[PDB]
């Protein structure tokens, strides 16, 4: 697949760009260009090009605007001391976009095309990648939407793959601050035979009310419990959860298993490997509120944190639910939590050795 | 709200429009104009206008394209013998859109504005409404999409309400024909507290694989079973289901109750009332596959049909599932099924008395 480039003749001035990079926030600003690739049953993926960031054209009856056939991904690009630009496990996001597409009846995008789209975008907007060393980075948002017109209900025959980039400083409004959680009693994130294992837009729209409720109960984020027994802890918003038992080199990590409805986070998969590298024992199993509250109060569960691309790792210090409320440890970020976060971020920034070859050069 | 009109400078020529009305199909062609209303926090619903049907623009980071915050409705406009243009229970759709909006954290659109948008579109595209005395009509598709840019996960603060129309010819060209169904053993349509009771795009994209599987099993449509026990019959694709016990004037009708995850179909609500008017006893309860197959085999259940705006009523003659297969009666459309369909379509067409005042004038 050959990419054609249509330079932006009116990009953001150096002043504006530098200003944005100084206080980027998250998903607020976007780079000067974006990648676009069209799909049709006859020509397959074609017309791959790098064009200026700008409004998209859609037919009023476009399937995505009626039957929500759409999927997305999220990863980052970092600038290293040697001036190189790299991404964290981009191949993993390429594979998950394919798995998400399959579940939503969307044509898969070749991984080499996915990776290439990333190189093409950085090639023109490399100056949007924050300076080396720091919590800042360039968030990459690959996504596919159904663009074929027609109000009939069925898989679209036309799709459009888009790749946009957004400078990122910090996702949450706390960063080095722990969050309180409300365990949803009324809502579920997904159920067996659903789309829980896919990065599907529909999953998020349906969770808006649950999040609003968490805040109304005086908590920062909502936490999901299995839809079958309404007992086992799954995730916190759009992030996976980890439970720390004990402390020091003898501490062990427990995280909900991939029941099939849980979203296989890449940060989650990476942290499991990092924990093992540090010598910590790991375990992927089911864990319910009862055990959580009991062991947390007993002092066995010393820390709890959520993980995801945007925030990397977010400490969980307070828990509230339909039948109780309790604090984790002293309510502050745990030792292991910060230890693993520093290790992961260090690897991503090129500070620590990348023994697993997770860092890929984009340039 | 005042509606400003911008006439289509390049409308469909008489030759083209006539060719379309002669063979419209469904959701394939669209009228010359569409309605558009914008929403912002500071101005709420505003800039209501009738403009030429055409491509709409959206920022690449528009929430609807990432987190699927969108909803829609489906109703029809009919031309009567007296020359007036009417619609079937439009107020009901206006109220359901508000219900869907609430579930998806979207600002509600006043019923008055909803109805008015329908009148405004007919005022300029009346020529697109099929002739009276037939089963043809004009399908109306009201829908709202989140348009605010930003990759952050939260309720949008900007939306756009759009209204498009598509001429619909006789649904059953070569006479009415029954369909075969496959009870989905692997997939579910929704879960408790989920978004099953809302006309939300996400629900459809997530069911694409299930429908494909139904066809792969040699069936026309997929039928949904409750996510909890995986035994109670819910719906057929995007249509509600009815079961007819016995026949004649003593026949009884059973239909799945509005558990909370079931979509409150307007056709469904209407048919229950019409069955009562005809003297038929009705029941809104749970019914599982076991009872269905057993009673259908014993001849107790004489007919089964699905209902929805598009097709009104569709007979179900064959059933296949993980643990069996059977036919309903002689495999042909049942007496009650056709009786109720003729009655409902007769009211919508103006042939029969509208004792409940369901028909509303649009002109
Ligand atoms: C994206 C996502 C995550 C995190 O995945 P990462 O690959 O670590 O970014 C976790 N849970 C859900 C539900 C998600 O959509
Ligand atoms: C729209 C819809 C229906 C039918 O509703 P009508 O108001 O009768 O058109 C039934 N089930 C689902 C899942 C739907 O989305």
């Amino acid at each position: 697949l050959e990419f054609t480039v249509s330079a932006n003749t009116n990009p953001a001035t150096d002043a504006v760009r530098e200003s944005i990079l100084a206080n980027p926030g998250f998903g607020k600003y976007y780079t000067d260009h974006m990648v676009s690739i069209d799909y049709t049953v006859d020509e397959g993926w074609h017309n791959a090009q790098v064009i200026p960031y700008g409004p998209i054209q859609l037919d009023p009856s476009a399937i995505v605007l009626h039957y929500g056939q759409e999927i997305f991904e999220g990863l980052k690009a970092y600038r290293w001391a040697d001036g190189s630009i790299v991404s964290f496990r981009p191949e993993a996001n390429a594979a998950r976009l394919q798995s998400s597409a399959r579940r939503l009846a969307i044509p898969e995008l070749p991984e080499e095309v996915f990776i290439e789209s990333l190189r093409q975008l950085i090639a023109v907007d490399e100056k949007w990648v924050p300076p080396a060393g720091g919590e800042e980075s360039l968030y990459l948002r690959p996504f596919v939407i159904a663009t074929e017109p027609g109000l009939g209900v069925r898989p679209s025959n036309e799709y459009r793959y888009l790749l946009i980039a957004s400078p990122a400083g910090a996702y949450f409004k706390g960063g080095i601050k722990p969050v309180s959680v409300w365990l949803s009693h009324e809502y579920v994130r997904a159920s067996p035979g659903g789309t829980g294992a896919a990065k599907f837009g529909g999953n998020y729209a349906a969770s808006l009310l649950a999040q609003a409720q968490a805040a109304e109960m005086g908590c920062d984020q909502v936490v999901w419990l299995d839809a079958i027994e309404r007992r086992y802890v799954e995730e916190m918003g759009g992030m996976n959860l980890f439970f720390v038992f004990g402390s020091g080199g003898s501490a062990r990590l427990v995280t909900p298993e991939l029941s099939g409805s849980l979203l296989p986070g890449i940060t989650r998969d990476s942290l499991l490997q990092l924990a093992t590298d540090a010598g910590f024992a790991v375990e992927e199993r089911k864990i319910d509120v009862d055990e959580w509250q009991k062991k947390a109060g007993a002092g066995e569960i010393t820390e709890v944190f959520a993980c995801g691309t945007a925030a990397v790792i977010t400490p969980v210090s307070h828990v509230k639910h339909h039948d109780g409320e309790f604090t984790i440890a002293d309510g502050q970020p745990g030792e292991i939590t910060m230890a693993l976060r520093d290790t992961l971020t260090g690897i991503q920034r090129g500070t620590f050795a990348d023994t697993h070859g997770w860092m890929a050069r984009l340039n």
